[PDB]
């Protein structure tokens, strides 16, 4: 799960589960 906003990708994970 990497939230992508307008190519900008960050991974919210869940404490190790990405």
């Amino acid at each position: 799960r990497c939230v992508c906003r307008r190519g900008v990708c960050r991974c919210v994970c869940r404490r190790g589960v990405c």
